[PDB]
RNA sequence: GGGGAGCCCUAGCACAGGUGCUGCAUGGCCGUCGUCAGCUCGUGCCGUGAGGUGUUGGGUUAAGUCCCGCAACGAGCGCAACCC
């Protein structure tokens, strides 16, 4: 594992688009692209990992933002592997603050899904059911994996800390351990646990995830297997 | 034999009456923009604050009707809908 299998297929990117200080995070830039020095990685990924145990082994809850399409999918799956609640589709604003009132965006929900389950089969209005259709489709649409998340989660795991700085921004506000990851594109700082690393290889974003999500499983005990891998992410 | 009320009258009397004026005193009714697609609240964010937000962005629809984006997630009177 580590620096070698990361030496494997990812590493850094952004070509010279680079706020200051991600590039003191920075072994050249060659060929235009800067180098992550994933030594210092092996350093960040030390504490991360250090604080990843911690609130696993305790159980704490950690909040897999995933935006960019590739991620997406990707994050969901290992998320549904880790146990903990994600971003899936489209991150929103009501939801890292606002969270009471999507706490009723997910009892609608779930009232939607306790009426499929009613005799709404018989009488009821069919274009009342129509408008039930597409309500419910597209509350599942955006609330998917967050869908269990009762209490402020007290990190995240989250993606590129830019986008997901719109979801950084929020959580940064309300005093969340920010484990999240990216590349030169984002600022350092802004980051609570840092992670240097490309987003932009979906291998990166498969090792780096799945490694942090079988990790928090071995803290609670069963490492079983990375299923989301290798095929979508060349195919 | 005298007086009470139903009662009509003559005089003073309290009084009534006005389709006399002011819609620049008005309610109400209504006409209108015009079936116009608008108007707006909660909570979160933005700004020192007024306030912006949503609802600013693109297709589409009879439509703020529906989808996408998005610092917002909704919700209400209208829209629709139930009445004929």
């Amino acid at each position: 594992v580590k620096e070698l299998l990361e030496a494997g297929v990812h590493f850094g990117h952004e070509r010279k688009r680079w706020n200051p200080k991600f590039a003191r995070y920075i072994y050249a830039e060659r060929n235009g692209i800067h180098i992550i020095d994933l030594q210092k990685t092996m350093e960040e990924l030390e504490r991360t990992f250090r604080f990843i145990e911690d609130l696993a082994m305790r159980g704490g809850t950690i909040l897999f933002v995933g935006t960019k399409k590739q991620a997406q999918d990707i994050v969901r799956m290992e998320a549904e592997r880790a146990g903990m609640p994600y971003v899936n589709q489209r991150w929103l604003g009501g939801m890292l603050t606002n969270f009471k009132t999507i706490s009723q965006r997910v009892h609608r929900l779930e009232e939607l899904e306790a009426l499929f389950a009613s005799p709404e089969i018989e009488e009821r209005p069919k274009k009342e059911q129509v408008r039930l259709k597409h309500e419910l489709e597209r509350l599942q649409k955006y609330l998917s994996g967050f869908r269990l998340l009762k209490r402020l989660p007290d990190a995240i795991f989250v993606v590129d800390p830019t986008k997901e700085a719109i979801a950084v921004r929020e959580a940064r506000k309300l005093f969340i351990p920010v484990i999240a990851l990216a590349d030169t594109d984002s600022d350092p700082d802004l980051v609570d646990y840092i992670i240097p690393g490309n987003d932009d290889a979906i291998r990166s974003i498969q090792l780096i995830l799945s490694r942090a999500v079988d990790l928090i499983i071995q803290a609670r005990g069963g490492v079983v297997e990375p299923s989301p891998s290798y095929a979508l992410v060349q195919e």
